[PDB]
């Protein structure tokens, strides 16, 4: 029961796939740099902190994913698959079923050089709302000026301004280990 806005998910002819994408390079840590999407909300009050997602890749060529956040004083721990897709670099969500609500979940790969940087699309659908958010990984938790600046840019070709992009603040707890 609510009411809520947000701005169009762009079509997928709009969001690049990384060539000849390597999942087993992609495996690891990542530091979540940057954030951009259409329920990211700048908020001056209680800046969001940087959190940490770490990509396991089985047997079967799935991912394992786990995501570390501080939150409430502790360390926070969110586990989902993310399986294969329509072409390399491209994922959904895993046992779709067991998250309710939820009808859709497509994760694609933009672009990576798999030990410094990354940038990842996600879309998903629930309650019948259309989200979309832009991540832009770091293997350490500092980027360029410059890469965030074409953060920023790949994220307005999407359709967002940059009041719904994000630079989550380091921190110490839980995403060093
Ligand atoms: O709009 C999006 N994100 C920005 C707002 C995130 N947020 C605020 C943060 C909440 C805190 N958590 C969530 C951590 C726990 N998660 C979940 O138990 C979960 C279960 C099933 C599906 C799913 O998606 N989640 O998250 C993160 O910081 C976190 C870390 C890592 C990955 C991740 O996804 N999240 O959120 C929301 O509440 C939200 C609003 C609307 C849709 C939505 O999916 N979420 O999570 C979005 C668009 C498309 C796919 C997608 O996964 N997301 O989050
Ligand atoms: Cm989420």
């Amino acid at each position: 029961d609510s009411t809520s806005d947000l701005i169009p998910a762009p079509p997928l002819s709009k969001v690049p796939l990384q060539q000849n994408f390597q999942d087993n390079q992609f495996q690891g840590k990542w530091y979540v740099v940057g954030l951009a999407g259409n329920a990211i909300l700048r908020e001056d009050k209680d800046p969001q902190k940087m959190y940490a997602t770490i990509y396991e890749l089985k047997e079967d060529k799935s991912y394992n994913v786990t995501s570390v956040l501080f939150r409430k004083k502790k360390c926070d721990y969110w586990i989902r698959t993310f399986v294969p897709g329509s072409q390399p670099g491209e994922f959904t969500l895993g046992n779709i079923k067991s998250y309710p609500g939820l009808t859709s979940y497509l994760v694609r790969v933009v672009s990576t050089n798999y030990n410094q940087h990354a940038m990842v699309f996600f879309k998903k659908v629930s309650q019948n709302r259309e989200y979309f958010k832009i991540t832009l990984y770091g293997r350490t938790k500092e980027l360029t000026s410059e890469l965030k600046e074409n953060f920023i840019r790949f994220s307005k070709s999407l359709g967002l301004p940059e009041n719904h992009i994000v630079f989550p603040v380091p921190i110490d707890q839980c995403i060093d280990g």
